[PDB]
């Protein structure tokens, strides 16, 4: 059974609701991206018409084979009518292909459905400038002062100024970079181009990368593997073990392995700089986990809702115990006490 927070009130709509069977007066079925947690239920026997951005639909059909005629892909920033009611698709500063939907209830209310996020003052300058929000369904993966990361770009910067070093030290050094999703792409692709080479992977990874209208994306990955000096492995691969047996496969190519985690936070962020932050290393194998976030931190998260002021907010992350939800709800009337409203 659905819970309250994926349902649209006034409508027939729900978002990120597949895993519940058959939902009772749901006419339209929202995803707002490509992650597991939020496609669960999925596959290519659904026949309920699904609305979502082009880049999440072309996933959907090449990757979970859900039939064409099911996929209803819209366009970003464009007032759409959908069962007669307005909305409309905003980027979420997530994965590829991730959104947040407006919704233009036909009583006058306005809701905003986050999906996931990391919120940006650039959003303060999208269509969301225009009108008034009653209702805010947030996602609060990090909503706890303790969730501090730095932005993408400094992070970027440390991992090229990272592989560049290595690489030009010992020019027989392979970096592993591991995924288990789509998002954080920009890892790789920048340590790739600072080292001339492409990306390799799996026929599998290749074909997900091929779904995300990523600009000239052929000059920049491959499934050649001995043609690149960039290998993506699995997430679960990224460690001594897994890595030392990846190295026994390249035919004496290389003699060391510098690799990349991406994580979300980790409690090393309450006491490190990322400037200070250094390898677990075993032998000519080294591996960094690096913060490199797709959802907002909490300084970023209390900007954006003290920004909107919305009258109620629904949290989506976080709200399976009572302490969860105890602690959220405080930090709510903090940033409403504190901007006013
Ligand atoms: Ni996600």
């Amino acid at each position: 059974t659905c819970p309250f927070y994926k349902k649209i009130p006034g409508t027939g709509f729900t978002v990120d609701a597949f895993q519940y069977g058959v939902v009772e007066g749901c006419t339209a079925y929202f995803l707002t991206h490509f992650h597991s947690d939020h496609y669960a239920g999925l596959s290519k026997h659904f026949t309920f018409p699904v609305y979502c951005s082009e880049i999440t639909g072309n996933l959907l059909k090449n990757k979970l084979h859900v039939q064409e005629q099911y996929i209803h892909p819209l366009p970003l920033d464009t007032e759409c009518i959908v069962n007669g009611v307005k909305v409309v698709l905003l980027d979420a500063n997530h994965c590829p292909g991730a959104v947040m939907i407006l919704f233009y209830l036909p009583n006058g209310t306005v809701i905003l459905h986050t999906g996931d996020f990391r919120a940006d003052p650039s959003m303060e300058r999208s269509l969301l400038a225009d009108q008034k929000v009653h209702m805010l369904y947030l996602d609060t993966t990090y909503c706890s002062p303790e969730y501090t990361f730095p932005s993408q770009q400094e992070v970027i910067r440390f991992a090229i100024n990272t592989a560049f070093e290595a690489v030009t030290l010992n020019p027989h050094a392979l970096v592993v970079c591991g995924t288990y999703s789509i998002g954080k792409e920009k890892v790789f692709l920048a340590i790739a181009d600072v080292l001339g080479s492409k990306v390799g992977m799996s026929q599998e990874k290749y074909k997900t990368l091929q779904c995300l209208n990523i600009p000239e994306i052929n000059s920049l990955i491959t499934t050649d593997m001995c043609s690149s000096l960039v290998h993506l492995l699995p997430m679960m691969q990224i460690n001594f073990k897994g890595l030392q047996s990846h190295l026994k496969k390249c035919g004496g190519k290389y003699n060391q392995i510098l690799a990349f985690r991406p994580t979300g936070w980790t409690h090393s962020n309450k006491f490190t700089r990322i400037a200070d932050v250094i390898p677990q290393t075993k032998g000519n194998i080294s591996i960094y986990g690096i913060p490199y976030s797709e959802h907002s931190s909490y300084l970023e998260m209390k900007r954006f809702v003290q920004w909107l002021k919305p009258q109620k907010i629904i949290p989506t992350v976080n709200v399976g115990t009572w302490k969860s939800r105890s602690t959220m709800e405080k930090y709510f009337r903090e940033w409403k006490l504190e901007a006013g409203y």
